[PDB]
C-alpha cells in the first residue's frame, strides 16, 4: 500500500535543524519525455503489486541509438487510488530533475496523455541483485574485461567488487543531487546487461505489506535492518544515513544474498543492541578490506562515516586498474547514447 519516497533537499537552515524538501507537484514535467502510446508494445509482467505492475516492453523510435528497444514499463493497477496517480507524476518530475546516471535505473520516456500513465525505464536483464546472488550462490569460487561484459562464468570476488563499486557510484550521484534514497538495499538494485548495476526503489510493483524486510510503524513501513541509528530513533534521514545503508548492502553482497542480522528478528531487543553499538560480524566472502568499508559505514556518528565519493575511491584501489578504465569507457558510452 506504500512506497518509500526519495527525498531531494532544497535547503537546510543555518542551525542545521530545519530541512526543506522539494515538492514534486511544484516541479515541472517536461513534455519532451512524452512518447506515443502506439510506439510502445507491452510484454510479460515483470512484477505485480496490489496497486501497480512492471512490464517488459519494446519501444520503437524512442531512441535514435536503439530504434527497437527493450524496456520496462511502470503502470498503476485499476486498484490504484486517485492520490496514487499523483505519485507516478511525482516520480516523473523528480527523475527528470535528477537527470540520468549509469548506475541508477533511468527514465526513458512516459505516456501521460489520454491513457493510463506509463513510465518507461531501462530494462535490466538480470533482475534484482538479491535474486541474482542467490541463483549464482553455488558455483561461486573466490580478466577485468570479462567483468564488464555479459560473458558467463562462475561468480567471483571481482564481480562482487564491481557491484560494490557501481552502487557507490550510483549513490555518489544521488548524494551530489542532495537526494536521499532512504531504502537502499540489494532488493532495490537491479543488474543490467553487461553486469551494470542500476539503483531503483521498492515501488508499487511489489507488496511492502507482504515483505518481511519492512516493519510497519505508524503510517509507514521501515526497513529497520538497513536504517542508521539516527533514522530509527531521531527520525533523521540524510546522505550519511544512506551510507549506513550502503554498508548493510555490502554485507548482503558479500554474503551472497544473505539476510542482515541473521537469526535476529526486529524487536525491542534488536533496537537495544543497535544502541549498544552492536555491529555484524564479517561475511564469509568479504575480504578484510571490504569488511573495513562496512565497519566505517556503521559509525555511530554520521559525520564520521565516509562520503560516497570517498567510498568510490576506496573501492577503486581494491580493483585492478583496468577495471577503472573499463568503467570510464562504459560511462562515456552511456552519456553518448542518442
Ligand atoms: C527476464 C527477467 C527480467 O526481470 C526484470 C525485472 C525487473 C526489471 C527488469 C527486468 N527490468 C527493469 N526492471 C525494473 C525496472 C524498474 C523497477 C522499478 C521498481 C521496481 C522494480 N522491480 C524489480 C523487480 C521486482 N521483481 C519487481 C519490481 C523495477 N524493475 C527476469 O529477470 C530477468
Ligand atoms: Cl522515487
Ligand atoms: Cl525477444
Ligand atoms: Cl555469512
Ligand atoms: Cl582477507
Ligand atoms: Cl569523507
Ligand atoms: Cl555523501
Ligand atoms: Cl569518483
Amino acid at each position: 500500500r506504500y512506497e518509500i519516497r526519495w527525498r531531494v533537499i532544497e535547503s537546510i537552515s543555518p542551525d542545521g535543524h530545519e530541512y526543506i524538501y522539494v515538492d514534486p507537484m511544484q516541479l515541472p514535467y517536461d513534455s519532451r519525455w512524452e512518447f506515443p502510446r502506439d510506439g510502445l508494445v507491452l510484454g510479460r509482467v515483470l512484477g505485480s503489486g496490489a496497486f501497480g505492475k512492471v512490464v517488459e516492453g519494446t519501444a520503437y523510435g524512442l531512441s535514435r541509438s536503439q530504434p527497437v528497444m527493450k524496456v520496462a514499463v511502470k503502470m498503476l493497477k485499476p486498484t490504484a487510488r486517485s492520490s496514487e496517480k499523483q505519485a507516478l507524476m511525482s516520480e516523473l518530475k523528480i527523475m527528470t530533475h535528477l537527470g540520468p546516471h549509469l548506475n541508477i535505473v533511468n527514465l526513458l520516456g512516459a505516456c501521460t496523455k489520454s491513457g493510463p500513465i506509463y513510465i518507461i525505464t531501462e530494462y535490466c536483464f538480470y533482475g534484482d541483485l538479491v535474486n541474482y546472488l542467490h541463483k549464482n550462490r553455488d558455483s561461486f569460487l573466490s580478466v577485468k574485461n570479462l567483468l564488464s561484459d555479459d560473458n558467463s562464468e562462475g561468480l567471483t570476488l571481482l564481480d562482487l567488487l564491481s557491484f560494490t563499486y557501481q552502487v557507490a557510484r550510483g549513490m555518489e550521484f544521488l548524494a551530489s543531487k542532495n537526494c536521499v534514497h532512504r531504502d537502499l538495499a540489494a532488493r532495490n538494485v537491479l543488474l543490467a546487461q553487461g553486469k551494470i548495476v542500476k539503483i531503483c526503489d521498492f515501488g508499487l510493483a511489489r507488496d511492502i505489506m507482504h515483505d518481511s524486510n519492512y516493519v510497519s510503524k505508524g503510517s509507514t513501513f521501515l526497513p529497520v535492518k538497513w536504517m542508521a541509528p539516527e533514522s530509527i530513533f531521531d527520525n533523521l534521514y540524510t546522505t550519511l544515513s544512506d551510507v549506513w545503508s550502503y554498508g548493510i548492502l555490502l554485507w548482503e553482497i558479500f554474503s551472497l544474498g544473505g539476510t542482515p542480522y541473521p537469526g535476529m528478528m526486529v524487536d525491542s531487543t534488536f533496537y537495544n543492541k543497535i544502541k549498544s553499538g552492536y555491529r555484524m560480524a564479517k561475511p564469509d566472502h568479504a575480504t578484510s578490506e571490504v569488511y573495513e568499508i562496512m565497519v566505517k559505514c556503521w559509525n555511530s556518528e554520521p559525520e564520521k562515516r565516509p562520503s560516497f565519493y570517498h567510498l568510490s575511491e576506496i573501492v577503486e584501489n581494491l580493483l585492478p586498474g583496468q577495471y577503472k578504465k573499463s568503467y570510464e569507457k562504459i560511462h562515456l558510452d552511456f552519456l553518448k547514447s542518442d
